[PDB]
DNA sequence: AAAAAAAAAAAAAAAAAAAAAAAAAAAAAAAAAAAAAAA
């Protein structure tokens, strides 16, 4: 019973990176996208116990569509807590590899040293950080969630300049937003949310992360 | 007839329920530094 819910998780894991892949603009195939519980077992393995598939089988490395040389790793760890070593190993790999972007699905939490590991690392290379509770479920395809679309600093500025705006005038979204946390907004970016309404039939508003 | 002690009048004085945010204390895992055993 163990192996085959592992199994489901893992692929069900790996589906909603793939997606969220997808939708920050790197360069997925639709055979990914649209790969079934069973074509997960015949390409990895069914059997987790016997390391197959193993936790660092499942990396998963994806490069962006505009820039064939910006990349993200995807790193699927063992362990359920998380220390500094096993970071110093992802940031290593990060280094003699030469990718800046990279998300680590940890499965029960992190030290908060390795918060600020992740914290002080930041402004030379990302490493975010996921719960793999939290991945389970894809949030922007829920009908509570309505269209998000990160904006280049081109349309930020002609938001700006058409509407006659500051940046703190605007609405605000927290940096820890499950949809900024999606998307992988950083701070000063804004953020474009096209929902539906009621009386006019769509709306689009606009908010930054903060 | 002048001086002193006790009694009474006049004047100042002090004596209810709910809910959220912040502070605190025990605990508890993690990580860096110091001491000991062995090759």
């Amino acid at each position: 019973m163990d192996d085959e819910a592992e199994t489901y998780k893992l692929w069900r894991i790996r589906k909603t990176i793939m997606q969220l892949s997808h939708d920050r603009g790197y360069l997925v195939t639709q055979d990914e996208l649209d790969q079934t519980l069973e074509q997960f077992k015949e390409m990895f393995g069914d059997k987790p116990s016997e390391k197959r598939p193993a936790r660092s089988d499942l990396i998963v490395l994806v490069a962006h569509n505009d820039d064939p040389t910006d990349q993200m790793f995807v790193f699927f760890p063992e362990e359920p807590k998380i220390g500094i070593k096993t970071i110093k190993t992802y940031c290593t790999r990060m280094q003699e590899e030469n990718i800046h972007r990279a998300i680590v699905v940890v499965q029960g939490g992190m030290t908060p040293s390795a918060k600020q590991s992740l914290v002080d690392m930041a402004p030379k290379y990302i490493l975010e950080q996921f719960l793999e509770s939290e991945l389970l479920i894809n949030i922007t395809e829920h009908e509570l969630v309505p269209e998000h679309v990160v904006m280049t600093v081109e349309e930020k500025q002609e938001l700006l300049s058409r509407y006659k705006l500051k940046e703190n005038m605007l609405m605000r979204i927290q940096a820890g937003d499950p949809v900024a946390r999606y998307f992988g907004l950083k701070r000063g970016q804004v953020v474009k949310i096209i929902r539906s309404s009621e009386t006019a039939g769509r709306y689009i508003s606009y908010r930054l992360v903060c």
